[PDB]
């Protein structure tokens, strides 16, 4: 039963929670909608 | 059988029910709604 705080412990799976979200990157607001930044 | 007496007198159980019910951490009393606080 791992939560949050399994996940922020351990800087394996904290760094790919933070890549696989795209927390590092900001939100292109186009005309044609929201897309994330690479 | 465990009870929370097994779980406060093993330090890693113990802070595992700690971290992963905001314990340590007030509620935030918004408009919107109570929020626990990171």
């Amino acid at each position: 039963g791992d939560t949050l705080n399994d996940v922020i412990q351990d800087p394996t799976r904290r760094n790919k929670l933070i890549n696989d979200n795209n927390l590092l990157k900001g939100i292109i607001m186009g005309r044609d909608g929201p897309v994330p930044s690479s």
